């Protein structure tokens, strides 16, 4: 049967995104606002900074930027924590750690406002170089595939994840940011821990040729993978 998470997921969602940010005392916010289709695990999303320039690349926003919205295959919809935890929501905790730069800190609520599925995020970044990759704004304007390695964490009623990104530098090297993270329920209910698995993600960035404020265009898919012989 169909859980009442999964439900809420059976066809295309708007989504808001919010965000107050504050990197070495830079304080910025961004809205964001698109739709999500899960059955797909596609997301189309149009970030604003409604504060002037964006003190930080855009594309080391990217990963702060609704995990609920990937495609699990019918194989592994009993692996599925984020639908599970809805409406109610979940929390997000990350460290992301930009190798000899700073690091942010982000917290996400993501849940149901009626039929808008809202990602409320605040993030901290300290210890950055203000000459550096990412208060330089030296990474180009893209992103490469990665994936998402997720584990159970039964003691928190949710999961511990992991990743690294490569972010590509003007001068064809890398900057790697190393993503530590939690996601646990808001609500009191049960929740779906899941086997390990991982999310394979793909990314393109984009802009809006009429928009003159500061932006970002987000195209980005996201399927469920790692545990499958009828054949
Ligand atoms: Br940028
Ligand atoms: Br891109
Ligand atoms: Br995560």
């Amino acid at each position: 049967m169909v859980s009442k998470g999964e439900e809420l997921f059976t066809g295309v969602v708007p989504i808001l995104v919010e965000l107050d940010g504050d990197v070495n005392g830079h304080k910025f916010s961004v809205s964001g606002e698109g739709e999500g289709d899960a059955t797909y695990g596609k997301l189309t999303l149009k970030f604003i900074c409604t504060t002037g320039k964006l003190p930080v690349p855009w594309p080391t926003l990217v990963t702060t930027f609704v995990q609920c919205f990937a495609r699990y295959p019918d194989h592994m919809r009993q692996h599925d924590f984020f639908k599970s935890a809805m409406p109610e929501g979940y929390v997000q905790e990350r460290t992301i750690f930009f190798k000899d730069d700073g690091n942010y800190k982000t917290r996400a609520e993501v849940k149901f406002e009626g039929d808008t599925l809202v990602n409320r995020i605040e993030l901290k970044g300290i210890d950055f170089k203000e000459d550096g990759n990412i208060l330089g704004h030296k990474l180009e304007y893209n992103y490469n595939s990665h994936n998402v390695y997720i584990m159970a964490d039964k003691q928190k009623n949710g999961i511990k994840v992991n990743f690294k990104i490569r972010h590509n530098i003007e001068d064809g090297s890398v900057q790697l940011a190393d993503h530590y993270a939690q996601n646990t329920p808001i609500g009191d209910g049960p929740v779906l821990l899941p086997d390990n698995h991982y999310l394979s993600y793909q990314s393109a960035l984009s802009k809006d040729p009429n928009e003159k404020r500061d932006h970002m265009v987000l195209l980005e898919f996201v399927t469920a993978a790692g545990i499958t012989e009828l054949y």
